[PDB]
């Protein structure tokens, strides 16, 4: 209901990261009840992006999560109205990106408004040396504190050598009207970059997300 079996996306990311401002727009298309989305991804200010992309693509709408009926679904209760979300990435060897999301909807399309931001990156390092080969699977944890829905989850880049580079993620959301708040609970996350252009200018992004206790 107003959450259709296919749900259009629209999304624009300004950002900087070491400095380098860029913009990123993509369109795409995805399932919301099987929690699947592909996404086509272009930079159209900053190119070539002079840091590792990985860094961005779980920043490019957990509305694509396969919700058992017995979790409150917290995204797709949110609409037509929409949800923000606020989120800190702490990297293991002192680096840290800050990351903001207005989701908005309109149809059969959902709309990202997007604010990246990371700074401090190690100039030797995986990230500013374009190392990282993609992110593991993780699954993590959902909670409520106080009224507002949390979301967190330790996970890590493989490294080209065969290496890992962990990041810890907090994320919290906010609906903008008042819906029914879960149980804490899970959400896997398989997030792999499908195909990209040669300094990906041009990449596409598929995500699977489920989640369960």
């Amino acid at each position: 209901s107003v959450i259709k079996p296919e749900m259009k996306i629209k999304l624009r990311m300004e950002g900087a990261v070491n400095g380098h401002k860029f913009v990123i727009e993509g369109e795409g298309i995805g399932k919301p009840y099987e929690g699947t989305q592909t996404l086509d991804l272009t930079v159209e200010e900053g190119a070539p992006l002079p840091f590792s992309y990985d860094i961005l693509t779980p920043a490019f709408n957990r509305a694509f999560t396969k919700y058992p009926e017995d979790i409150p679904d917290y995204f797709k209760q949110a609409f037509p109205e929409g949800y923000s979300w606020e989120r800190s990435m702490t990297y293991e060897d002192q680096g840290i990106c800050i990351a903001t999301s207005d989701i908005t909807m309109e149809g059969d399309c959902f709309f990202y408004e997007i604010r990246f931001d990371g700074t401090n990156f190690p100039p030797n390092g995986p990230v500013m040396q374009k190392k990282t080969l993609k992110w593991k699977s993780p699954t993590g944890k959902m909670y409520v504190e106080d009224g507002v829905l949390k979301g967190d989850v330790e996970m890590a880049l493989l490294l080209e050598g065969g290496g890992h580079y962990r990041c810890d993620f907090k994320t919290t959301y906010k609906a903008k009207k008042d819906v029914r708040l879960p149980d804490a609970h899970e959400v896997d996350h398989r997030i792999e970059i499908l195909s990209h252009d040669k300094d990906y200018n041009k990449v596409r992004l598929y995500e699977h997300a489920e989640a369960r206790y």
